[PDB]
């Protein structure tokens, strides 16, 4: 009975400065429970978006995300190097708080 | 409140077919039982294996288990299987953001 989360896409490349969207879908209604993390390889992946649409500390303006209940949306406006990373959703409504498949993001 | 720091140990290990693995994370503040323990591969969802701190999570092998409360964690792999090579997280979840260890990749000594 847990809760599936369906992350689109598995990859994708796209060039400095261009628009970036991933979605998540929760097999059930989560209200605004979903956060977004970015992972780089050795790193600790890092929550950059929580309750669906805020932003953590230090997070830069271009990244917002949107949704409530089944779906939501992950947006970088204008992408930067240091944006390349992989990028996961997860549902914190009922536990176990699952996570999305990821997005993995790389320079065209 | 300052996020919660997780310092996991080591960030990388060698072992082979059988041994017994043993990772650690210390919370930089006193988060309970409110650990998980993921295992990651490439292109899959972080995998829940241990939850609150010492719970095997459902059809997850036995031989994966966690101990510790409040600061001090140990997560242990009692037999390494050819599988298992991957890497491994912490999390804590006592308090938004939810905070990872920076992770542990194993390999086949």
């Amino acid at each position: 009975t847990d809760i599936q989360m369906t992350q689109s896409p598995s990859s994708l490349s796209a060039s400095v400065g261009d628009r970036v969207t991933i979605t998540c879908q929760a097999s059930q209604d989560i209200s605004n429970y979903l956060n977004w993390y970015q992972q780089k390889p050795g790193k600790a992946p890092k929550l950059l978006i929580y309750d669906a649409s805020n932003l953590e500390t230090g997070v830069p303006s271009r990244f917002s995300g949107s949704g409530s209940g089944t779906d939501f949306t992950f947006t970088i406006s204008s992408l930067q190097p240091e944006d390349i990373a992989t990028y996961h959703c997860q549902q914190y409504d009922n536990l176990p708080y699952t996570f999305g498949q990821g997005t993995k993001l790389e320079i065209k």
